[PDB]
């Protein structure tokens, strides 16, 4: 399949070179798969969603995503015009209120809460979280994620945007899950991205435009557009039957575009997502 115009990193994710603007993927695209979305919330009447979408938890009074970000994140997993695996089941887990905070306890709760909720929901192809959140390091929360991965689940995680070694952030620091540094539309790193031995995989984070609450869209900047970008790719691989949530960051990192990104520094992965579709 062939989606014209597409934001630049859907494009980035299906080409050996930057600067084109056609995203090309498998008309599977994650079909039978599901992303949980760990963040604000989702916004699952927007009509980009298509009914593949629905809150699952909230830690708080409402599992409306009142700040949009996660609803963003979504999109960028799943939804028809701006995600890369266009038929994948969303879930949202609001573990961030409205002004896109969370206490570690509650962040943790919610991984827990998706390592038992997956044998809730027909996923048969495979089961995706995307963790576009994280803070200072902790054992904790490393754990957690690493219990969720344990579990079943292709956990992508946000490297943070401090322009940092990210060994000292967390989920970003566990070694067990996918961290995700971000790159822009020119191939440079983008300039927040975090760094560092830890991090696995590159993906677009630098302006990219995908779903707002209020039935909107919205350009935004940051390693957590980075992530979903992978976890999207990791549940379209899934469907091909290309790989499982056990490997999927071994296989994403070993089929990456290599060596093309800019100002990557000495001892961080030069590794950029690639679905390797060939049309
Ligand atoms: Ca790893």
């Amino acid at each position: 399949a062939a989606q014209t115009n597409a934001p630049w990193g859907l494009a980035r994710i299906s080409s050996t070179s930057p600067g084109t603007s056609t995203y090309y993927y498998d008309e599977s695209a994650g079909q039978g798969s599901c992303v949980y979305v760990i963040d604000t919330g989702i916004e699952a009447s927007h009509p980009e969603f298509e009914g593949r979408a629905q809150m699952v938890k909230t830690y708080y009074y409402s599992s409306r995503d009142g700040n949009g970000h996660g609803t963003h994140c979504a999109g960028t997993v799943g939804s028809r015009t701006y995600g890369v695996a266009k038929k994948t089941q969303l879930f949202g887990v609001k573990v961030l209120d409205d002004n896109g905070s969370g206490q570690y306890s509650t962040i943790i709760a919610g991984m827990d809460f998706v390592a038992s909720d997956k044998n809730n929901r027909n996923c048969p192809k495979g089961v995706v979280a995307s963790l576009s959140l994280g803070g200072g390091y902790s054992s904790s929360v490393n754990s957690a994620a690493a219990r969720l991965q344990s579990s079943g689940v292709m956990v992508a995680v946000a490297a943070g945007n401090n322009n940092a070694d990210a060994r000292n952030y967390s989920p970003a620091s566990e070694p067990s899950v996918c961290t995700v540094g971000a790159s822009d539309r020119y191939d440079r790193r983008s300039s927040f991205s975090n760094y560092g031995s830890v991090l696995d995989i590159f993906g677009p984070g630098t302006s990219i435009l995908s779903t707002w609450i209020g039935g909107s869209t919205r350009s935004i900047s940051g390693t957590s557009m980075a992530t979903p970008h992978v976890a999207g790719l990791a549940a379209y691989l899934m469907t091909l039957g290309k790989t499982t949530a056990a490997s999927a960051c071994r296989y994403i990192a070993d089929t990456a575009n290599k060596g093309d990104l800019s100002n990557i520094p000495f001892g961080t992965v030069n590794l950029l997502a690639y679905n390797n579709y060939q049309a």
